[PDB]
């Protein structure tokens, strides 16, 4: 198993479905335009990595997640364009290119925001989204779950909940942990749900990944956190090696949440954990 | 006969019911949750909902299985209104005599309780348990599953986000005004009656007869606004169907409609289309 040749044949796959899903020639040409710059500008695609292989572990096709997983990077990105907003954050950059507001001016950012939201929900409900090969009689009723799993993540009980109480702006422990678990866990525990619910997986199954993907979820905060202090924040809190040895323990109990699954086939949720945990950037 | 004061009532009181129990009173995020409620329990006539309650109806289902989309297109609306009102957007300090989300609760917790509200309306119509317990369990995820995708299709590029994007890009021509106008307000309407026709157990013909109305009825009512307007901030507000046609075919285009309207819903029983029927002829002969 080649982890790095798996998260480049993966982000390929889902960067041809994301740019599919946005037509190039159709008015309005700002709106579009907008929304594929967000899209489109690269990126690791480790959500919808996330969700093809939780299809994938519990024994489905990743082809039936792969709208689910262009969903949550449409979210993801939703996230982005208004979190860059002057009123909020106010962030002109983005990795070293000029974020959506100030290439398309802030009212195109807050409706592309708007657009790519209700995009992930359209594609992810559109039938003909899906591979000819899905189960006609269970996939309707997974479909209905994954969207109300995906709604939950992002609204008052995730994203947005998060973006909130970040808003209001020393942090306290527990504050902090709040933040963390609803503006970036929230979203990785609904790619991997989403994953196992379409590719068929079992309740017991799908708790399992969820708590995966809360630990990861978590963990990719704190490495954050991290990575950020030695370029309120965990290390301002409990210090750096209490940091570490908190990362250590996500990573663990992350790796133990799988330990119910052929790990052959768990390789690459296992991967992506270490992937998140040992970032360097 | 019938008693179309009463009906909006009804269905109003029901549809706020519903609206008070989606969010949370004392739940941890409060300003968050406030500002939802304020956006989302600040009045308005509901009609909407009304038009997926009544939808559901003349297709023969029960009311009572659009509850969900009712409820889930007033969020949608009110979303909208939300992100309008923005100052980079239309700069509104008012909406219907109340004062308006950003003014009250500021701009970032208007964008995001705009986010929030659009996420809700898709939480709210997924949850199984947001159904009473005489649906049709083997047709009903289906129904549910087309219902979202519709509901999905008339916010996003092909309907409401692309509406005002065009509205904002600033004399227009009739092709551009029209189109305006089907995407800021027929999109929500056509969701709203074929959500409740999807819901309600609807056939294929049916759902595009309601369609058609709602389109027809979308139009109509800016056409009507325009007129009064001469009886009595964007392209759509300088550009005007009497500034295009004149008054008169302004007038002739919104009888129109209306009869256009009133004929996609001749398949249908006229009692249990009354709301629908009666509902068209407000918005053609209201004075405000």
């Amino acid at each position: 198993f080649d982890f790095n040749a798996y998260m480049g044949e993966k982000a390929a796959a889902v960067n041809r479905a994301l740019d599919a899903s946005i037509p190039a020639d159709e008015p309005p040409a700002a709106l579009h335009e907008a929304m594929r710059y967000a899209l489109l500008a690269g990126g690791k695609r480790v959500r919808p990595a996330l969700c093809l292989a939780a299809c994938a572990v519990v024994g489905g096709r990743e082809a039936w997640a792969m709208p689910a997983a262009a969903a949550v990077e449409m979210v993801h990105t939703m996230s982005l364009v208004h979190d860059d907003l002057p009123c909020m954050d106010d962030d002109d950059l983005r990795r070293g290119k000029p974020t959506c507001h100030v290439v398309y001016g802030e009212p195109i950012a807050v409706l592309t925001g708007d657009a790519l939201l209700s995009l992930s929900f359209h594609h992810m409900a559109r039938f003909d989204s899906y591979p000819p090969d899905i189960d006609a009689d269970k996939h309707p009723a997974r479909v209905v779950r994954a969207i109300g799993e995906l709604a939950r993540c992002i609204g008052s009980e995730g994203l947005v909940a998060g973006q909130v109480v970040d808003l209001e702006m020393t942090v306290p422990l527990e504050r902090l942990e709040y933040i963390h678990l609803h503006k970036t866990a929230a979203l990785l525990e609904a790619s991997v749900v989403i994953g196992a619910i379409l590719g068929g997986g079992s309740d017991e199954q799908i708790e399992s990944l969820r708590m995966y993907a809360r630990s990861i979820g978590l963990l990719f905060q704190v490495v954050d956190d991290i990575l950020d202090v030695t370029k309120t924040t965990y290390p301002k809190l409990l210090g750096l090696e209490k940091s570490r040895e908190f990362a250590e323990k996500l990573l663990s109990d992350a790796r133990e949440q799988l330990s119910g699954f052929d790990q052959e086939t768990a390789a690459p949720l296992l991967h992506l954990a270490n992937y998140i945990a040992y970032r360097q950037n």
